[PDB]
């Protein structure tokens, strides 16, 4: 109602949109911080507010540490409040451009992550559509930071079966069966995975033309390969999960679930991950 | 029937030939642009319908981004129509020619979508004989259009097995086999993606003589060089894809499949070509 003034106090400017604006705020009475997105709605198109509302609605239900979890969806008279996880570690677009590459540890450890938020969500009947680099946040700029999964705004919810949801996604990282105008359902976040993955080792994308026509034909027939030098000294275990991934039949691609349980995810290399002293903690 | 005006609205002449005129057209319900390649079919002879079945015939089979392709094929009371493709980025002859010659980089991007076109063609069994710059259409004139195979007047549809299709082709593209009156295949089209290549690097090409018995005792032979200094700067390897393409024994000459997983085609250099922000499609 007048809810969100009334309870946190609002800081610096993150971002600005289309008929949007986040700015950093503090809950007044308990102190935690958040990121606030505050939507001039009286500008919003029909549309536009149609998927406000899914995308509110889809992302309240959505509790994993993986996801950028929305806490509170306050209107008040012309704007909005939708107060959502504080990040301020940027997009995985950008960490991956200023390393150019992720070492295969770091590449693991990141695939893992992301794999365990689309198994969050598609346990939950939840399908993202729209993965990328863009599209994942590191929660802040300390290493080991959790990526979060971010914009649900073409996000479907699904039942056990496929439909024809429409063509919708990023072309770089649109499955075959989208482009086929195929039914379709779950393992597209996973073809989108897979693409992210190939990135995260090399810095480049599986699938590149200028030509649209050629990039989909490529798309559809699992068009790719592992070029030297810079492949050649990534594992064969990298690879294996990559072209799990990347299957152009959905019902034979691996599933989320599947893949976070690969050896290349799960064999820890645990030297400097071994035991620690770790402080006490005591909040009594 | 009169299935063609009935449904396309024609706009302006394209090109003219004997017997035909091709105008861009627009298809009435969809939108959809296209080239339409008129003929006057009582004017043609016997012999230059037989070639007209075959070509429509051989090029409707074929769809491959890079091939120019053939929608539909309407025979109206005198005149014939052929609903291919638009392509508005002219010649790759003409290019070539505005350019002079190709970086090693874009005859690299160049040659791999001729050689994919053709290992697609080979693949359904089409042999296209008379492979060159001017039958070789660019897309449109944007950089990285796709670079599409037309004219299939001349294609013949092969088994496994060489066999004596005739002497036909052009002079400075045709390959020993045919010169020596040996049965022949596929490799034919191979041969003329090496004179092609060469054509991309430099801007001349590999055997030229006005004579055109010493050109055809050249080519038979195989003789060719690398002058100076032109030759100077290029890489071996793009000289040894060059020399494997024409290589005078079709049994040991490469094909295009294997010629597509050769590095100096596959080895992607990819500082321009690194991640991007792309944009979200939605056609929901
Ligand atoms: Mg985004
Ligand atoms: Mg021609």
């Amino acid at each position: 109602s007048t809810k969100f003034s009334d309870n946190y106090d609002v800081k610096e400017e993150l971002g600005k949109g289309a008929f949007s604006v986040v700015r950093r705020c503090v809950h007044k009475t308990t102190g935690l911080e958040f990121a606030a997105k505050i939507i001039n709605t009286k500008k919003l198109s029909a549309r536009d507010f149609q998927k406000l509302e899914r995308e509110a609605r889809i992302c309240r239900k959505l509790q994993h540490p993986n996801i950028v979890r929305l806490h509170d969806s306050i209107q008040e008279e012309s704007f909005h409040y939708l107060v959502f996880d504080l990040v301020t570690g940027g997009e995985l677009f950008e960490d991956i451009v200023a390393r150019e590459f992720y070492s295969e540890a770091d590449a693991s450890h990141c695939i893992q992550q992301i794999l365990e938020s689309i198994a969050y969500c598609h346990s939950n009947g939840i399908v993202h559509r729209n993965l990328k680099p863009e599209n994942l946040l590191l929660a802040s700029k300390a290493k080991g930071a959790a990526v979060k999964l971010a914009d649900f705004g073409l996000a479907i919810e699904v039942n056990d079966s496929e439909a024809w949801h429409g063509f919708a996604g990023t072309p770089g990282y649109l499955s075959p069966e989208v482009l086929k105008k195929d039914p379709y359902s779950k393992p597209v976040d996973i073809w989108a995975c897979g693409v992210i993955l190939y990135i995260l080792l090399v810095g480049y994308p599986p699938f590149w033309d200028e030509d649209q026509h050629r990039l989909y034909a490529q798309i559809k027939a699992g068009a790719y390969d592992y070029p030297s030098p810079e492949w050649d000294t990534v594992t064969p275990e990298a690879k294996s999960l990559i072209d799990s991934m990347l299957t152009v039949n959905p019902k034979k691609r691996i599933t989320a679930d599947q893949a976070l349980k690969v050896p290349w995810i799960c064999n820890r290399e645990r030297v400097a991950s071994a035991i620690h002293r770790q402080d006490t903690v005591d909040c009594l």
